[PDB]
């Protein structure tokens, strides 16, 4: 089991950790949402999809910089949707398939009333998530830890 980045990163056998780089809505209004959508940029395999079944959770995720400050945050894994940053681990989803495929990862992200102008800055770190892996075969417990970073500022109108 391992994974990759939309720009060929990847994280091997056994975990680890990489660097997303994302872009945002540039402008995002008080009452609207922004969307942080990593299952276009995070996927993952089976290396062994004959004989082992992988099970895969967020872990934990955690709001950095501007969006701890300024945006209500919500994480959508595999459907369903949770407080981010989170209180706990999700249910597993299986990777069962060699073929690379999303890790089915949302942020919805909208600002607090106390925020205006530059809410997140480019080049910053936004979220750190936490990718575990585990299997229906042996004792492995591996953290693929994405660092989530701000390829742009975002303004919330005044």
């Amino acid at each position: 089991f391992a994974c990759k980045t939309a720009n060929g990163t990847a994280i091997p056998i056994g975990g680890g950790s990489a660097n997303v780089y994302v872009n945002l809505a540039p402008v995002v209004n008080v009452g609207q949402n922004l969307v942080v959508d990593l299952s276009t940029q995070i996927f993952c395999h089976n290396d062994y999809p004959e004989t082992i079944t992988d099970y895969v959770t967020l872990q934990r995720g955690s709001a950095y910089g501007g969006v701890l400050s300024n945006f209500s945050g919500t994480v959508k894994y595999s459907g369903s949707s949770y407080p981010f940053p989170t209180t706990s681990e999700t249910p597993r989803v299986v990777y069962n398939s060699r073929t690379d495929k999303p890790w089915p990862v949302a942020l919805y992200l909208t600002p607090v009333s106390s925020a205006g102008g530059v809410a997140i800055k480019a080049g910053s770190l936004i979220a750190v998530l936490i990718l575990r892996q585990t299997n229906n075969y042996n004792s492995d417990d591996f953290q693929f830890v994405w660092n989530i970073y701000a390829n742009n500022d975002v303004v919330v109108p005044t």
